[PDB]
């Protein structure tokens, strides 16, 4: 997260071997922290309580007595990046049988995180099943198709039209004369949210059931990747979020407001597993 993470250390560097700081030494770093969080476009109430956060607990490592204040104010920033971060490292509960579903916008990278998850569970020993959803759309599913046949994973296209009802029992089918263990449905993906695809992934999900619900969101647009999260959640219901496009954003409002605004954890980054305290390092410099 390029620009927050030079102010972030331009900030802690600021303390570096002047002894003991005043404080309203410490004051003004906390100042120039909120301001660093703020253009990095993190939520309003997210910013407040870091700040917050980091006050009470630099105070509690008696910050002002401390002759190396930028090494006290350094962890406390550490702790509470990794916090906001979502603390430590979640991944989705797997077991016999896994339906999961891949929402998101078009563009978010939704697509090609399907085809990147089952790469990465074949690795651990899953047997994945792509199922390319869209009913409206032959290209998002030739897409997948395309997709699946580069990483070794097969493909169920589902058909022009088709009813949820038929989608469950060609899918449940094909799983089941391919012992197939995990079952990543690419939804239909939009330029924008609005109420006929909701309820169309409503009843799909209905239907199918899922365990998981994975949104997608492009880390590059900051807080309205929240206000996607929170309208996609009370419309369909996410259990866990994937953030691509991590390496362009040099904000990161999205990823450290997330856990904070929608509850929900970050299982992904756009892929690997996503790891809050190895983020939180890289943030400060050490990573
Ligand atoms: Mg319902």
């Amino acid at each position: 997260f390029q620009q927050l993470s030079a102010r972030l250390q331009e900030a802690i560097g600021r303390l570096r071997g002047r002894g003991r700081i005043t404080e309203e030494d410490l004051k003004a770093t906390l100042r120039e922290i909120r301001r660093a969080l703020m253009d990095a476009d993190v939520n309003l109430e997210v910013t407040r309580d870091f700040v917050e956060r980091v006050r009470e607990e630099a105070l509690g490592k008696q910050v002002l007595e401390s002759l190396t204040p930028a090494e006290v104010i350094l962890a406390t920033v550490y702790e509470a990046l990794k916090e906001a971060l979502g603390g430590e490292a979640r991944l989705p509960v797997l077991k016999d049988r896994n339906l999961w579903f891949l929402v998101g916008l078009q563009g978010s990278g939704k697509t090609t995180t399907a085809a990147k998850l089952a790469l990465y569970y074949k690795g651990k020993g899953r047997r994945p099943l792509l199922v390319a959803a869209d009913t409206q759309r032959p290209a998002a599913r030739e897409q997948l198709r395309l997709l699946g046949e580069k990483v070794g994973v097969p493909v169920l296209e589902v058909m022009d039209g088709e009813s949820p009802e038929s989608i469950r029992r060609r899918v449940e089918e094909k799983a089941r004369l391919e012992a197939r263990d995990l079952i990543l449905v690419d939804t239909a993906g939009r330029l924008q949210i609005d109420e006929p695809l909701m309820g169309e992934l409503a009843r799909l999900k209905e239907v199918l059931g899922p365990d998981e619900v994975l949104l997608v969101l492009d880390a590059m647009t900051g807080q309205e990747a929240l206000s996607v999260a929170r309208a996609f959640d009370e419309k369909v219901g996410v259990t866990g979020l994937v953030l691509t496009k991590l390496d362009g954003d040099a904000r990161g409002g999205a990823a450290l407001s997330a856990r904070h605004v929608t509850g929900k954890p970050i299982y992904f980054a756009g892929l690997e597993p996503f790891y809050p305290e190895r983020l939180a390092g890289r943030i400060l410099g050490m990573g």
